């Protein structure tokens, strides 16, 4: 299984009439979801659950109602998973991976917004061919490639490459260039915008370099965040 960050909360119950809402985001067996749990910190039973998300970057919508079916009695906590798809609209936000979410209960509507890792949006077949690679690296705008630091990383170049791989991050290619492993490295979103990376690992460096090529590389930010994140934990 990939990188899942620890639930934050979402909804405050102060901010929403007692409705406590904290989140975190998977990606399971081909399938996403946005795992929650909800608090009933107010004086009143809740009823009527719902959520919606307003149009966003990779077009993340539920793909089902929220199955919560029996009142939310005063102090009960649930722990809800709701299943997402990307077929839904796309209006692209800023920053990119933004998401607006309404939650109603029978008492009001609330707002609140998070932001998706974009590991969960990283498709099983994202496995460049060595050829592919090659050739797409070097057809993407040199002007595309953007440099980015994974600060303090002491893992080999064989536990990287397990990692990503358990994040749908594939590694096609390793060089050992005078002591320095340089991974090549493969991924593709549910939207089918590929990111190709060289990860560059030096002996006594405690920072590695990676360098990401996309056709659309706004988007090189946010999987350098989410490469560092899984490095990381
Ligand atoms: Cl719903
Ligand atoms: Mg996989």
């Amino acid at each position: 299984g990939g990188y899942v960050a620890p639930k934050a909360v979402w909804l405050p119950a102060v901010k929403a009439k007692g409705l406590e809402i904290s989140g975190t985001f998977t990606h399971r067996q081909g399938h996403i979801y946005m795992e929650m749990n909800f608090t009933n910190k107010a004086l009143q039973h809740m009823t009527d659950f719902a959520i919606q998300f307003n149009k966003n970057s990779f077009g993340v919508i539920p793909s089902t109602p929220l199955a919560i079916h029996t009142p939310l009695m005063p102090n009960q906590s649930i722990d809800v998973s709701l299943p997402l798809n990307t077929l839904g609209p796309v209006m692209k936000m800023e920053p990119l991976n933004n998401l607006q979410v309404a939650v109603k209960n029978n008492i009001d509507v609330f707002y609140f917004s998070c932001l998706i890792p974009l590991n969960v949006l990283f498709v099983e077949d994202g496995k460049m061919e060595r050829q592919v690679f090659l050739a797409t690296w070097k057809d993407i705008p040199n002007e595309n490639e953007l440099q980015f630091q994974i600060k303090e990383c002491h893992l080999n170049a064989d536990t990287v490459s397990s990692k990503l791989q358990n994040n749908n991050v594939y590694t096609i290619a390793k060089r050992n260039v005078e002591g320095q492993d340089m991974l090549y490295q493969s991924l593709k979103l549910t939207n089918g915008i590929w990111i190709l990376a060289e990860l560059r690992i030096q002996p006594g460096n405690p920072n590695y370099t990676l360098s990401l090529k996309c056709r659309a590389p706004e988007v090189s930010q946010y999987i350098y965040q989410v490469y560092d994140s899984i490095l990381k934990n």
